[PDB]
């Protein structure tokens, strides 16, 4: 279904970015930045300042290890989806 | 992008089921049941017993109003996505 296909797109997109550097199952700041700029260009403003990257990661990083793991990424998708929902 | 398209599929699918009866922005038990059986047939077992529907709703209904609103639905998608992630 469309729902099942959206679930796999979430996993696919996370894995495309998390495996580029260092830990293959987590997003460090540079991976998280490219995911936003390449895949969220219609919803979010392009990130160019280091301070914005730093702030986004602080916001998402719940277990405070400095990286975004798959749960924290899902919390981010929820925030974006919810915001979109509410706009419309 | 594939990510942006998965975000809109989440909103689209929720709205297809939440607007069938009563409150148009929430899922009551009968809407939640048909969403599962029609759209999650590859990941979840078909729901046939009332007790299973009741249990799923209790689990998802955080604000305890007996219905699944768009936030609680997003918490459900996270649980399914996460489970899929972990299986593989
Ligand atoms: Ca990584
Ligand atoms: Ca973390
Ligand atoms: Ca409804
Ligand atoms: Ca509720």
């Amino acid at each position: 279904s469309e729902l099942e296909k959206a679930v796999v797109a979430l996993i696919d997109v996370f894995h495309q970015y998390s495996g580029r550097e260092g830990d293959k199952h987590k997003l460090k700041k540079s991976e998280l930045k490219e995911l936003i700029n390449n895949e969220l260009s219609h919803f979010l403003e392009e990130i160019k300042e280091q301070e914005v990257v730093d702030k986004v990661m602080e916001t998402l990083d719940s277990d405070g290890d400095g990286e975004c793991d798959f749960q924290e990424f899902m919390a981010f998708v929820a925030m974006i989806t919810t915001a979109c929902h509410e706009f419309f």
